[PDB]
């Protein structure tokens, strides 16, 4: 059951987990129970997120596997992100919040 599905412009609720190649976590919503909110499409987000997140339902889940040139390139994000970096990202849509009227 799916009334309404991302697409760009919409504003996303979500929960994610991310994980380096060697699978030790650098980041995660989960701990403060704070979901990370943005518009889909804008380029608030790295490539590779706003490239893997159209059509989902809420409720759906999504392992995102980001090659760096879709990441954070060369220069990495450092303490947490080295340059180069493949990046692993564990996604849960909570919400699509929609401006409707004109
Ligand atoms: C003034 C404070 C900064 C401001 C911080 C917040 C609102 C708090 C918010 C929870 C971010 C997290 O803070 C705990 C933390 O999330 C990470 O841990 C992470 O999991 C990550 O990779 N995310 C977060 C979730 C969406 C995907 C990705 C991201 O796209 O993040 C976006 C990102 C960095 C985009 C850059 C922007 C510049 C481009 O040039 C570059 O390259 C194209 C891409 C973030 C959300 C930015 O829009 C907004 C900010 O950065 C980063 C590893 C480090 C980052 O803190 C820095």
């Amino acid at each position: 059951h799916c009334p309404i599905k991302s697409r760009k412009g919409d504003v996303l609720h979500m929960h994610y987990t991310g994980k380096l190649e060697d699978g030790t976590e650098f980041d995660s919503s989960l701990p403060q129970n704070q979901p990370f909110v943005f518009s889909l499409g804008t380029g608030q987000v790295i490539k590779g997120w706003d490239q893997g997140l159209l059509g989902m339902c809420e409720g759906e889940k999504r392992k995102l596997v980001i090659p760096s040139e879709l990441g954070y390139g060369e220069r990495g994000a450092p303490p947490k992100i080295p340059g180069g970096a493949t990046l692993v990202f564990e996604v849960e849509l909570l919400k699509i919040e929609r401006r409707t009227e004109l």
